[PDB]
């Protein structure tokens, strides 16, 4: 009884169902998309745990239930016309029997693309398509503004902290990524091009993080105790990024993710750190 989705062949997207192209009850199980979702007006019904955590997105999603993939009750008392999964989910058999899904095979499209394709599945594409020439527009500007301070050939390093690991990341794993080497074009040492870019992401030791960070280092974490017995170690304070208060503490909350909701006030963010670390 839906009006249709005109359902692009795309790369990384497979529908289960005829999905609509107006969806009225949308329920997001994808952290990665639900913001996506919300840029193009979309009423979110349910989302997930990490949606709720999102102190940029959560504001918006209010009325929403948080739900995970497993509550089979819960989503179809939601009366869902659509489910919004990731490709790696394991009960999409059965969630497609409450709802139409659509899967999303993470990396297969840019975190600009995920947007304009969705445009496509529900004849979305001017709300797309505007934001999309104003980011290009405004990441040109903020660009210079932040290589004005740092010099043009400046390279950063993205990094995370959970639980008593570390992580580094490339160019399109989140935590910043998008945004530092995507949008700003900033370099990232050799050692991170070789070892990081192509993964996405590296698991590594403490011991040999110096050899990993340049000029710069951008670290998620999802709390401030996580990273403070690093932070107070002296190999970290050896470290000539660190000595020159060229640290970037970023919360992973938000910086998680590369939906615009969250995208617009990570871009403010990282300009108006980078700005401040020649205080
Ligand atoms: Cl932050
Ligand atoms: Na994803
Ligand atoms: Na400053
Ligand atoms: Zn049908
Ligand atoms: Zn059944
Ligand atoms: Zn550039
Ligand atoms: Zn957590
Ligand atoms: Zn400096």
């Amino acid at each position: 009884s839906k009006s249709l989705s005109p359902m692009p062949q795309i790369a990384g997207v497979t529908y289960y169902g005829d999905i609509p192209k107006q969806p009225k009850r949308v329920v997001s199980l994808a952290s990665t998309y639900t913001g996506y979702l919300k840029k193009l007006d979309m009423n979110l019904v349910g989302v997930t745990s990490y949606d709720k955590k999102n102190p940029i997105l959560a504001k918006t999603v209010k009325k929403a239930k948080q739900v995970a993939a497993t509550d089979l009750e819960a989503i179809t008392t939601l009366k869902p016309d659509l489910i919004v999964v990731g490709s790696t989910e394991e009960n999409i058999k059965q969630l497609a029997e409450i709802a139409p899904v659509i899967s999303i095979e993470a990396r297969k499209r840019d975190y600009l693309q995920v947007l304009s394709d969705f445009g496509r599945i529900f004849n979305k594409e001017g709300k797309a398509k505007k934001w999309l020439k104003d980011w290009k527009t405004k990441t040109a500007a903020y660009e210079k503004e932040v290589k004005a301070v740092t010099g043009d050939k400046a390279t950063f390093t993205i990094m995370g902290l959970y639980e008593k690991d570390v992580y580094l990341f490339g160019k399109d794993w989140g935590r910043g990524g998008e945004i530092i080497h995507q949008a700003f074009h900033y370099d990232a040492p050799e050692k991170v091009k070789t070892e990081v870019f192509k993964q996405g992401y590296l698991s590594l030791s403490q011991e040999v993080l110096p050899d990993y960070i340049g000029d710069y280092v951008v670290i998620a974490a999802e709390d401030d105790k996580t990273g403070s017995a690093l932070y107070e170690s002296k190999l970290w304070q050896s470290i000539p990024a660190v000595k020159k208060h060229h640290v970037i503490k970023v919360n992973a909350n938000v910086f998680y993710f590369t939906d615009p909701l969250s995208l617009e006030y990570q871009l403010e963010t990282l300009r108006e750190a980078i700005l401040s670390s020649e205080n």
